[PDB]
């Protein structure tokens, strides 16, 4: 089973760009609008599996279409009839670049200034989203890309364990502060090279989000300041009331640190 060369007589697929647990993402030429796009298609090896097919459809009707320089646009959704059966897809803005998951794996931790810049730009995407009534819900390294021209692109908004917030783990209500906490997880990882919590199972990692304090970034990797510790650990506070309340507030503290000014986050002491 493979993915077809064309979808709906309009998209002509080229190189495979990436994959995840459900989907493959291909560069395509949109023959109708003369545009390069990324087409996210249900995985060919999973496309006949009812659980994955239905999940793909349930998620496509919720994938948020937002218009912002820092957010991957969603152009359309569709489904191709192949000789093996229906193959649903979503057409979106193509990013020529790498995900943060790619970068941390291949290059290790980013310099702190660069991590700060990238996460600060991600805050602006989240801020825009929240203002528009959309919680991201799945902020994680594979959902943030840096393009070949160094622009930050955040993607896959609005679809309801290393990056779960405590409230998601508990099945409580999730709101913008959930995104703040998950972005804190990503920040932690680009800074140290590791997510804040690892374990044998998803459930063990979820348990840690709920009950255990992260080890301060400065203890996990050299060259990280106490000021950065304070920002990261505030984003990762267990109680939503103790985090940054908005993506904008998190960004304001990141900007402070970028400019060598003291963050407003509570100080954190080690040793
Ligand atoms: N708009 C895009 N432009 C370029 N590459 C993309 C785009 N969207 C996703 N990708 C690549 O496809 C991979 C799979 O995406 P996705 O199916 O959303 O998996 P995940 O849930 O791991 O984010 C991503 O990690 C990334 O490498
Ligand atoms: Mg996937
Ligand atoms: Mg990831
Ligand atoms: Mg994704
Ligand atoms: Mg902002």
């Amino acid at each position: 089973m493979t993915t077809p060369s064309h979808l709906s007589d309009r998209y002509e697929l080229g190189e495979i760009l990436g994959f995840g647990g459900m989907s493959e993402v291909h560069l395509a030429r949109d023959l109708r609008d003369h545009r390069d796009v990324a087409v996210k298609v249900l995985r060919a090896d999973l496309a006949r599996d009812p659980s994955f097919y239905l999940r793909f459809r349930r998620e496509a009707q919720n994938a948020a279409a937002l218009n912002h320089p820092a957010i991957v646009a969603v152009y359309d959704t569709g489904e191709a009839e192949t000789p093996a059966g229906p193959l649903p897809y979503i057409v979106m803005e193509y990013v020529d670049g790498v995900t943060l998951r790619d970068i941390v794996h291949t290059e290790g931790p980013m310099t702190p200034k660069r991590a700060i810049e990238v996460i600060a730009d991600a805050c602006q995407a989240l801020n825009f989203s929240h203002q528009n009534g959309i919680i991201h819900r799945d902020v994680k390294p594979a959902n943030i890309m840096i393009s070949a021209t160094n622009a930050v692109k955040v993607m896959d908004f609005g679809i309801a364990a290393q990056y779960l917030s405590p409230e998601q783990a508990r099945g409580d209500s999730v709101d913008a502060r959930s995104d703040v906490y998950s972005l804190g997880c990503v920040l932690y990882e680009v800074l140290t090279g590791e997510p804040p919590f690892t374990g044998d199972s998803p459930d063990s990692v979820a348990y840690q989000h709920v009950r255990e304090d992260p080890i301060p970034p400065s203890a996990r990797h050299e060259g990280l300041s106490a000021d950065l510790d304070a920002v990261v650990l505030k984003a990762l506070a267990k109680n939503p009331e103790n985090r940054y309340q908005t993506a904008a507030e998190m960004r304001a503290d990141l900007v402070r640190v970028h400019n060598g000014e003291p963050p407003e986050a509570p100080k954190v002491l080690t040793d």
